[PDB]
């Protein structure tokens, strides 16, 4: 089970696709909810995501249907289509998924943020970095619900540099586009969701704290944070969760004026990647780094909760550290940082010490030696 949020607000969830095309925005929204008696949210909602994951895992295609059997009925603890909790303006996080992931697989993070009073928009990238995604070929196809699926692209050694960079730039653009969509919805523009879901977007009118905006993401999503910040000053700070820095162009490193927080796992990181993180550092800029003891790359994603301790450890989904312990640390430290750099008047400053990695399961900075 994916843990419930630790904050005082109940959490809701819905999907938004606008426009319907492959150039539209697709996001999963987590938000503070009015109601708590709704059905929980289906974690991986279509079979084609399992088919996609099977390609990403490099397994036999037929394993897709086995993954679907095993995980196709799992829910995540967010009230599906619950009304938005009215009467208060909420800061906004735009969230970027890793390679071979998609919008729904970081619900532990998104739900927790929501439960503390954030709206979270988890983008689904159309760069062929998702295991799968979908859209509609045209206006007609969206009416009858005739989905077109786009699957993960496999790269040759010789495309890696170039195509990963094209992808991160598209990702940044998709993050900025999602922001603009949400900000327009806030300023009351009628948006007809391309998905026919019982959730009126008019609810979101005057409900965003328009200047309190951050971008967060895991791995490929972490590079996406950094590209996004450099391109869009509307985002006021970023949190990169175990960032994979390879996609970034040489030009971006000196061009990130906003505060940036690296939350790393112990076992993923390596000198080449850490050196790149350190190229974001500069005497005039606000930079923080911590490393979660006993953690692996997958502690930041939902599949760290989907299996038992033993097969979890074997499959590199779980580390030595407990998965709830690990995510609590990442989520609480994230909240404190956001409070500091968005200027929120909440109680997240209780976790300030975690930004400095001052905790028995934290390492200040990095464990990786670079020389
Ligand atoms: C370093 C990465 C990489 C780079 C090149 C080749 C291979 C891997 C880039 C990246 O984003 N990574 C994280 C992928 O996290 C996932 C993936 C699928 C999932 F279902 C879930 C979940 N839950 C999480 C791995
Ligand atoms: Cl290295």
């Amino acid at each position: 089970k994916i843990p419930r949020g630790n904050g005082p607000y109940s959490v809701g969830c819905t999907d938004l696709m606008f426009d319907h095309t492959n150039k539209g925005t697709f996001l999963r929204l987590y938000y503070p909810s009015q109601d708590n008696d709704r059905l929980d949210t289906l974690w991986i909602p279509n079979k084609e995501y399992f088919w996609g994951l099977s390609k990403f895992l490099g397994t036999h295609w037929l394993m897709g249907n086995i993954l679907r059997l095993l995980f196709g009925s799992m829910t995540t603890p967010a009230n599906w289509n619950s009304p938005l909790r009215p009467g208060e303006k909420y800061p906004l996080v735009v969230f970027s998924h890793g390679l071979g992931a998609f919008r729904t697989l970081y619900s532990a993070i998104g739900i927790d943020l929501a439960s503390h009073g954030f709206i979270v928009a988890a983008v689904e990238h159309r760069d062929r970095s998702a295991s799968a995604t979908y859209y509609f070929k045209d206006q007609s196809a969206a009416e009858i619900g005739d989905k077109s699926w786009l699957y993960l692209r496999t790269l040759k050694q010789e495309e890696e540099t170039h195509i990963r960079n094209e992808q991160v730039r598209q990702r940044a653009k998709e993050c900025s586009q999602a922001l603009s969509l949400i900000l327009d919805i806030d300023h009351g523009k009628p948006v007809k969701n391309a998905l026919d879901l019982k959730f009126d977007m008019e609810q979101l009118k005057d409900s965003i704290d328009r200047e309190k905006i951050a971008v967060i993401g895991h791995s490929f999503g972490g590079a996406t944070v950094i590209q996004t910040l450099s391109e869009d000053q509307r985002f006021r700070c970023g949190i990169a969760l175990d960032a994979w820095m390879f996609p970034l162009g040489d030009e971006v490193y000196s061009r990130i004026p906003q505060p940036l927080f690296f939350i790393n796992s112990e076992y993923f990181q390596y000198p080449a990647n850490i050196i790149k993180m350190k190229k974001c550092y500069s005497p005039d800029k606000e930079r923080k780094m911590i490393t979660i003891r006993g953690s692996v790359h997958q502690n930041f994603a939902d599949f760290t909760f989907a299996t038992g301790k033993i097969i979890g450890h074997m499959l590199k989904l779980k580390g030595d550290i407990d998965s709830n312990v690990a995510i609590d640390l990442s989520n609480k430290a994230s909240l404190a940082f956001l409070q500091k750099h968005l200027g929120l008047h909440k109680d997240f400053d209780q976790w300030d010490c975690l930004i400095e990695g001052d905790d028995e399961n934290l390492i200040p900075g990095t464990n990786i030696n670079t020389t």
